[PDB]
């Protein structure tokens, strides 16, 4: 039919996916928090050793819809699968193990989605696919926006009208029901527009290998609950993964080569920096906006609204939204964001300093997320071919990967002990954090400059 079509259907069922996550991740700490008895600590590792198996998940996933099923066939079973995730989800349990199953279906689910949907934006556009990426980008941040701001809303609702269950578990139903839009979308668009794409869908599914791959599957889904389970193992895993790209870095140096090489490994490094500083927002910052913030919203000086905790994760996408068209309007723009990204991080700490009665913010969770998410814009050239100045290529990713639990432990650093609720005193642990958070970025920042005459070597 279209370019436009494709692009539209691939950008539609992409949009919801991205909103039933979102829609999950805004609530899932909250969740081991408040509902569940977990301490802030296994929170926060927790949910980060999570959030590096999803984030190096797509890795195998990508490979399966180009090698083995169809790419539309992977993608489609990626979103079945997140589907079931969290319908577990919804079911009003308080079994740790539930739970932790449920996640490791929804790691298998997005490992098997995002890199194949990913794919066919770039086969529906055969340069033109970074007009089409932005867009993309674009897509997922306003259903990202939807939901964030829609799920806490829900879960404070239903805990209103009902006692604690499902509350929780309702969000997750729409975080589900989510999925099944999105995948209606795709149903109603599915020959149409996408018609064209993959590399083995051209013919029926191989039930041997559709048998094989579900089944390890399950596999695959039992061994992340586990790892999520027990935070040793969990701690040994990423930990050898270290071990492996530390090793894979190490071989690759063993004269002119290295101009590109080095280069690459301290912009590896400033990566896994940045990613640290990312995860700080789905854990310690959330968190803070729980304890340590007036939902009270005022504009100066009228009263309208009143926030959920949650949703201050909304302003991530939202300011993105709105600060893209500002921009549209070179590796030291890292830099740029690094710099960012601290003041960021010193508005929170200055949070302490102004502003506060005990609990007590609000702008500053507004002001603080519209600096951080602005550094997050600043740096789209994450590229593993980026750094390709010279299996870097690769290890980049693993590194990738590790860098989220490194934030997870980061944000360890702000752990409040349960049998302290007084936010007067909880205050500067996380105002120290985020002080201290903000010093390093500013290293970060000289890393970036000093490097700078390494990339005009190799040119
Ligand atoms: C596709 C992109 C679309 C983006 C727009 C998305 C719209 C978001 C819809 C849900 C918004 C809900 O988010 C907000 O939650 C707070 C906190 O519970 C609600 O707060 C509401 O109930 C609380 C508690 O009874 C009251 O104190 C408050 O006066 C009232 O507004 C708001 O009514 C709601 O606006
Ligand atoms: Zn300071």
């Amino acid at each position: 039919v279209s370019k436009t079509h494709s692009f539209m259907t691939v950008s539609l069922i992409e949009l919801w996916e991205r909103f039933g996550y979102y829609g999950m991740q805004a609530l899932i700490v909250y969740f081991m928090v408040q509902r569940l008895g977990f301490d802030d600590s296994r929170a926060n590792l927790v949910w980060s050793a999570c959030a590096a198996l999803i984030y190096v998940s797509p890795a195998i996933g990508g490979w399966v819809g180009d090698k083995i099923l169809g790419t539309k066939r992977t993608m489609l079973l990626g979103a079945g699968i997140l589907s079931v995730g969290y319908a577990l989800m919804t079911v009003p349990t308080e079994n740790t193990w539930f739970m932790f199953s449920a996640l490791g279906v929804i790691v298998v689910g997005n490992g098997l989605f995002k890199p194949n949907a990913g794919n066919l934006v770039r086969k529906i556009y055969e340069s033109k696919i970074d007009s089409a990426f932005t867009i993309y980008y674009m897509a997922v941040n306003v259903g990202s926006t939807f939901s964030m701001l829609l799920t806490p809303w829900i879960k404070d609702y239903v805990n209103a009208q009902y006692g604690n269950e499902f509350g929780w578990h309702a969000a997750f139903a729409v975080c589900c029901v989510g999925i099944l839009v999105g995948l209606g979308n795709y149903a109603l668009m599915h020959k149409s527009l996408a018609n064209y794409g993959s590399e083995p869908d051209t013919r029926p599914v191989n039930k041997k290998s559709l048998a094989i791959v579900l089944a390890l599957a399950a596999l695959s889904v039992v061994a992340s609950a586990i790892i999520l389970e027990y935070e040793d193992v969990a701690r040994v895993f990423v930990y050898a993964a270290g071990v492996a790209v530390l090793g894979i870095f190490f071989h690759l140096i063993r004269p002119s080569e290295r101009a590109g090489l080095i280069a690459a490994l301290i912009l590896t490094v400033q990566t896994v920096f940045f990613f640290i500083f990312y995860q700080q927002m789905s854990t310690s910052l959330a968190l803070f906006a729980l304890r340590n913030v007036d939902w009270d919203f005022q504009v100066f000086g009228t009263h309208l609204w009143t926030w959920s905790p949650a949703q201050f994760q909304a302003l991530n996408p939202i300011w993105i939204m709105v600060l893209s068209p500002v921009l549209a309007w070179i590796a030291a723009k890292f830099a740029l964001g690094f710099a960012v990204v601290a003041i960021g991080f010193f508005i929170y700490g200055f949070a302490g300093q102004f502003a506060v009665n005990g609990k007590t913010s609000s702008w500053v969770m507004i002001w603080g997320y519209a600096s951080y998410s602005l550094g997050e814009l600043l740096v789209s050239g994450l590229g593993l071919a980026m750094i390709a100045r010279y299996f870097m290529m690769g290890a980049y990713f693993v590194a990738s990967g590790i860098s989220q639990y490194l934030g997870g432990v980061v944000a360890n650093f702000a752990s409040v002990p349960q049998d302290l609720v007084d936010p007067l005193q909880t205050l500067p642990v996380y105002t120290n954090l985020f002080n201290k958070l903000g010093v390093a970025a500013v290293v970060c920042t000289i890393i970036a400059l000093a490097v700078l005459p390494l990339m005009r070597r190799l040119t």
